[PDB]
C-alpha cells in the first residue's frame, strides 16, 4: 500500500484498500471508510467494478440524459468519486468550508455553496437526481467567479471547475465533441 493518502497526499491514520495500493484518511475517502469489512475495497474499485460489469457503460451518453438520472447506488456511488476526485486536487481547499463575502464593489451570492455541504447532502441522501448534484457543484463556482470579479482570484474558481467537468466527462462517460 501507499504510505501517503490518496486525496490529500498527507501520512497519518491511514486505511487501505484491499483491492489496489491507495490508501486514506477516514473523512478523506467518500463515503468515510467503513468500520468494518475486510476485505475492504475503495471507490476507484468500486468504479472499476461497476464498469467491469457493464463494459458497455463506457459507451457515450448525452449529458442531458446523464443529469435526468435517479440517484439510485450506482450514479450516488459515481456523484460520491466525482467530489472526491474534486478533492484530490489541492486547490479544492478554497472551496471546501463555508465562505463569507465582504469586499468593496461586491455583493455575495444569494444561494451560497461549498464542497463539505455538498458532501453532507450526499451522505444524508437529499439528492434524487444527478442534476441536483452537479448543480451544486457548478454553483460554487459561478458564485465564486461573481463575487470576484477582476480580482485575479477569480482563476481559482475557473481551475477547480475544469477539474470537476474533465472528471464529470470521464466518470459519466460523457459523448466525446469537438
Ligand atoms: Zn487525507
Ligand atoms: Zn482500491
Ligand atoms: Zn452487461
Amino acid at each position: 500500500n501507499s504510505n501517503i493518502c490518496e486525496v490529500c497526499n498527507k501520512w497519518g491514520r491511514l486505511f487501505c484498500c484491499d483491492t489496489c495500493p491507495r490508501s486514506f484518511h477516514e473523512h478523506c475517502h467518500i463515503p468515510s471508510v467503513e468500520a468494518n469489512k475486510n476485505p475492504w475495497s475503495c471507490i476507484f474499485c468500486r468504479i472499476k467494478t461497476i464498469q467491469e460489469r457493464c463494459p458497455e457503460s463506457q459507451s457515450g451518453h448525452q449529458e442531458s440524459e446523464v443529469l435526468m438520472r435517479q440517484m439510485l447506488p450506482e450514479e450516488q456511488l459515481k456523484c460520491e468519486f466525482l467530489l472526491l476526485k474534486v478533492y484530490c486536487d489541492s486547490k479544492s481547499c478554497f472551496f471546501a468550508s463555508e465562505p463569507y463575502y465582504n469586499r468593496e464593489g461586491s455583493q455575495g451570492p444569494q444561494k451560497p455553496m461549498w464542497l463539505n455541504k455538498v458532501k453532507t447532502s450526499l451522505n444524508e441522501q437529499m439528492y434524487t437526481r444527478v442534476e441536483g448534484f452537479v448543480q451544486d457543484m457548478r454553483l460554487i463556482f459561478h458564485n465564486h467567479k461573481e463575487f470576484y470579479r477582476e480580482d485575479k482570484f477569480t482563476r481559482l474558481g475557473i481551475q477547480v471547475q475544469d477539474i470537476f467537468e474533465k472528471n464529470f466527462r470521464n466518470i459519466f462517460a460523457i459523448q466525446e465533441t469537438s
